[PDB]
């Protein structure tokens, strides 16, 4: 509350260290389904059900042009490729099991980089 603050944690390198996360999923090689939009023109389906697409490439402008506020929000945006990933396809086709794979890489850089 007001002039009474918790201890300041340094926050001054996370631009730094969530760009080199974000690096590391752009070369995995289950990152194909995710580089860049799903074209909504050519996909049956995605524009009408998919209310926030989200992809890496687009993560990547956000986060060079000073778009996430904090390290959460960057999160968020990472979570929502994987979580719209789910939505749209099924665990069992090679799409649905890269999303699950990039999630489990992501949540544990993620852990070993903050928490």
């Amino acid at each position: 509350s007001m002039s009474v603050k918790k201890p300041k944690r340094d926050d001054s390198k996370d631009l730094a260290l969530c760009s080199m996360i974000l690096t590391e999923m752009e070369t995995h090689e289950d990152a194909w389904p995710f580089l860049l939009p799903v074209n909504l023109k050519l996909v049956p389906g995605y524009k009408k059900v998919i209310k926030k697409p989200m992809d890496f490439s687009t993560i990547r402008e956000k986060l060079s042009s000073g778009q996430y506020p904090n390290l959460e929000t960057f999160a968020l945006d990472v979570r929502l490729v994987f979580d719209n990933c789910e939505t749209f396809n099924e665990d069992d086709s090679d799409i649905g099991r890269a999303g699950h794979n990039m999630r489990k890489y992501f949540e544990k850089k993620w852990t070993d980089t903050f928490k």
